[PDB]
């Protein structure tokens, strides 16, 4: 469930996804559409992606398990579909991570005209 | 800033925002078009339209300063821009509040040829 996405984004990146993810490029924030405008927007469409693939739980609603060690995400194997959310959501938790560097106020509430036709999954 | 709008939620409507509106209707977690399909809904389309129309601030980032006593929102005067911030918030808070009883899974992961029409703010 996307509190647990916000969890694993917090232990994963060191900052809240909520506070920094919530309004950024075409695709972290709401009504993601258009083409990802940078390394990290692109983290949130594979996001959207990876959740279109899960079949027979909801990845936006489903609670998964998982444990923590140092920033280490482990999704546990009790359900395959619910650890499917799980590895969605670490992997974008991850992929944040990773980005840091290219972060960028620029990409924050953009234009509506700047998301349109959608590149598609 | 999004996160203080989960904690209005949280406080005023008693249950999360993140976890229970990021799927819902049209409008909650989504937006951008249709037209409300319940009342919560229309919750969710009122926040977006308040927050189109702050000048100055930008809703999504910014902190505003609230106090709150026995379950009460006051969003302070310390600056007009974030404090109408607040009230978007608080306004949404309680209507989801206000609205709880017909809160309904109907409404969960809508197809988007159901969110088709456009209505105005």
């Amino acid at each position: 469930n996307l509190m647990q996405f916000e969890l694993l984004i917090m232990k994963v990146a060191g900052r809240s996804g909520i506070v920094w993810y919530s309004d950024y490029g075409c695709f972290c924030g709401k009504g993601g559409h258009g083409r990802p405008q940078d390394a990290t927007d692109r983290c949130c469409f594979v996001h959207d992606c990876c959740y279109g693939k899960v079949n027979g739980c909801d990845p936006k609603e489903d609670f998964y398990r998982y444990s923590s060690n140092n920033g280490d995400i482990v999704c546990e194997a009790n359900n395959p579909c619910t650890k499917e959310i799980c590895e969605c959501d670490k992997a974008a938790a991850i992929c944040f991570r990773d980005n840091k560097d290219t972060y960028d106020n620029k990409y924050w509430n953009i234009p509506m005209e700047s998301c349109q036709e959608s590149e598609p999954c």
